[PDB]
């Protein structure tokens, strides 16, 4: 089936019976039968993998042969590397095991030095363990990653609760325009090429105008079903993504992840406006830069809402004393620098207990009206949120007999920056300018969410007010 | 003049003008001419450079001597390696550079190059990727290392605040004996090994009963005065500290480093009851896991204390709500989980109101007493601490001047080979060195604990002033 806008989103590129030409594809079953080979394997590999063929020394050589047999009785899923001499051209050897097929991977080598990347891996541990801010390693590493490689540019992206993302991070040659602060959707970033981004750490595109190379036979007749070339590293691009990169004027791509858990928190994309390819014993060097940063991100943001725990117990002992100082809490809530318009995040709040309402930054008493009549659907529903609807609510009810509410409002989520001062055939809405437009449309009406956070505090202080109200 | 127990503290183990046999050594200066050689020269490589020598392309090869002259082109302080063949066999060409003093060192090869570093790193910098916990973290990479490495045992020190250090973690093998929660002096580490623990991440020793290589010209012309070798992998050990390892069975040592800031905060021990090596490109994808780690044990670390405070800013809400909805100061503080009790770290406390006192887990109203009638010489403190003292730890702080409120958190005291020289080179003797060194101390007072009590002190100063009413 033919891969447009409508197809985009289930589009298998795992599964596309094709390759990159910067190297050749070997497959092997659970023996060492050759299933199948890109029709270019006779372009430095001299000899000829015939479907149906097998492992030879004269075709392969020593280190090759002892590699994919340690392999086929391999324990864990086996994968590999080894760099030796095959036909007149050195090679890098890449193999993998999936699903119940083998996979052998040939790199030409791009005649780097080991201590001078120890090295400067302390820039980087040292230069973000002063300034303790995720936005600032990502935005110092931004920098370095870009003097390592060369990459014409190269972005940090972070992924929101939505899969969204945007660059929080760039360095770019100043030849070229700016991408920062830019919010593209969920949609540009399907849910079978993120989860490709999470199982491979490293994923590199070495020439976008490429033609692909279809390894053949087609489908793997043991199965009868399209070989899976997930952990392949040679595997083709997505045609719909090449366009997009070809318009943008972008010729070369390689991405580092970055994994929490399971979640694609964010990667950092290099762009390079000429064919560039980076030797493989390199990728798996920047494929170790990739947990460092999965791993100070780890506590960074863990260590963040540790600090926000701690400003907002801080500035929630305050209204206890200011409360029971004076005896009616229309005063302490309403506080300017503490007290709750200030304690979560909010454009705007309100206070209800008995008739009066103190509504701190704006008339709020209306919608609390329709929140509290959508509400009487749910009794005893002691909490409420939503990000749609001013559509943002956050209610938690400290008191029963009397109505005893506290409100939190906000507006939809605003672009917080925004700029000023060659198209494809399948549409516009495959650009930068594009992305955005379709991101603004899935935010219409949608409030920024209310973080897990944001929700902590919430159900602390409705603690905090029922020992307080009651007494 | 020898070295001995008394001297062994200031034993300039950094200029030792020795290496360990296994590799070679070749001092150089500025403009790439020879100052010195180990002794073991030609034993390894085909040939001798003289002293005073220039570059022997015969020697080094092509692809090292580009090394070499784009160190000497260049200032600050140099680092690189190679890998060649030079002589019968081939090697790790480790040279850096040091003060204005260049070191070119050689190690056998005994092959992945760049996915042999590469892969070894992804197997343990994602062992810091995985917990929470601290001592998990502690606990796991040590035996993580075990595993990677055969050794027949590997430990992991936090070292505290007086320097003593802890044995926190260990995966020895069925046979030997555990030495868990073993505690030896701050001297057991002299000042300048310290330092080259910090300074350098991994430190790695052949052979614990080997014969010291010794270089030569012993003192360098152009300075007269000792070779500086910090910064050096193939450096000579103290006598001393072998005839300790000696002693407790070991022949081969590696020790990755945690450096949190500029403190050894502790680090990683490796122990082989038999001579052990691990190659250069291995030693590399541990120094890095060095640095990561530190980073990790960092953030383990100001988030473990910025859980402290949120929990002292908690339960300081606790008593702010228990004794404003009510006149009793006391009872407030008397609860069994939140207030003085378990606010601080304490095996004991005490609070002063007048001629009321309340004393938790003893009778701590006696000691007290003595503490304020030694603070009847300068009335003004209102806060004070020290280690040494009965109970022996006094945390102290006034918080109403007229009526003498008073608050006191109270502490304990902590808890057949032999050598040329004694026997307290020993784990045994070790431990008692320690148990003269801490008596009549007890736990410090953390940077925490002091920040906590001012919390306390000022939240009551507002409740009493506060009875304005
Ligand atoms: C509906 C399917 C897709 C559309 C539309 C599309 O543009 N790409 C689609 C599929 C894939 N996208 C893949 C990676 C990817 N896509 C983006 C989208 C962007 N949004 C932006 O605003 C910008 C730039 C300003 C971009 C590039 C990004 C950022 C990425 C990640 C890699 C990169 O940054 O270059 C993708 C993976 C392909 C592969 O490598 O196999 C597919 C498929
Ligand atoms: C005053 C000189 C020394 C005394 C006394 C001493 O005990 N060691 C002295 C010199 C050096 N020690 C060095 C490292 C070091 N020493 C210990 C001592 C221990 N105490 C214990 O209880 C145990 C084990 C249960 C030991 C091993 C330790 C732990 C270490 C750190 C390195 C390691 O763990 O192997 C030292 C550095 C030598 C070097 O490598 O240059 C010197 C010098």
């Amino acid at each position: 089936t033919p891969v447009t806008l409508a197809n985009c989103e289930d589009e298998p590129i795992h599964v596309p019976g094709a390759i990159q030409p910067h190297g050749a594809l070997v497959t092997l079953r659970a023996d060492g039968m050759v299933l199948a080979a890109s029709e270019n394997i006779q372009a430095l590999l001299g000899f000829v993998a015939s479907p149906g063929s097998y492992l030879t020394q004269e075709q392969v050589g020593p280190e090759v042969l002892r590699m994919l047999e340690e392999g086929l009785t391999g324990n864990g899923p086996w994968s590999n590397s080894v760099e030796t001499r095959i036909g007149e051209h050195l090679f890098d050897v890449i193999g993998h095991s999936y699903k119940e097929v083998f996979y052998l991977e040939f790199e030409i080598r791009t005649a780097l030095s080991i201590t001078s990347f120890t090295l400067n891996a302390q820039r980087i541990i040292a230069q973000v363990q002063l300034h303790n801010d995720t936005a600032s390693l990502l935005s110092n590493v931004t920098d370095e990653l870009r003097r390592m490689t060369g990459y014409d540019r190269v972005m940090a992206y972070r992924f929101r609760h939505d899969d969204s993302g945007e660059v929080v991070a760039e360095s770019r040659r100043e030849d070229l325009e700016s991408y920062l602060g830019q919010r593209y959707p969920a949609s540009d970033i399907p849910a079978q090429a993120r989860r490709l981004y999470i199982q491979n750490p490293i994923r590199l595109i070495a020439d976008v105008a490429y033609t692909p190379m279809r390894v053949f036979p087609a489908l793997n007749p043991e199965t009868n079903e399209s070989f899976d070339l997930s952990y392949s590293v040679l595997r083709s691009v997505s045609p719909i993504h090449c366009e997009y990169l070809t318009n943008m004027g972008v010729r070369a791509s390689m991405s580092i992840s970055i994994v929490v858990g399971g979640k694609l928190w964010g990667l950092f994309s290099c762009h390079h406006m000429s064919p560039k390819l980076i030797p493989y014993p390199v990728r798996m060097s920047f494929q170790i830069f990739s947990q460092v940063c999965s791993a100070i991100v780890e506590r960074l943001e863990q260590g963040r809402i540790a600090e926000l725990l701690r400003v907002s117990t801080e500035r929630r002992l305050a209204l206890a004393r200011r409360a029971r100082d004076a005896d009616d809490l229309f005063g302490a809530l309403a506080h300017p620098d503490d007290g709750i318009a200030a304690l979560i995040p909010c454009d705007g709040a309100l206070v209800m207990l008995g008739g009066r309402t103190l509504s701190i930054r704006g008339d709020f008493e209306r919608q609390a009206g329709n929140v509290l009549q959508r509400l009487q659907r749910d009794p005893e529903r002691d909490i409420y949120h939503t990000d749609n609807w001013c559509c943002g609510v956050l209610a938690i009810r400290f008191h029963r007999q009397e109505s005893g509410w506290i409100f939190w409002f906000r507006h939809e989520e605003v672009h917080r920056i925004r700029w000023g001062g060659t198209i494809g055939p399948s549409g516009p809405r495959l650009t930068p300018r594009g992305s955005f437009e379709a991101w603004e449309e899935v935010v219409r009406g949608h409030s920024t969410p209310w973080s897990e956070t944001d929700l902590a505090i919430a159900e602390k202080l409705r603690l905090d007010l029922m020992e307080l109200c009651l007494n």
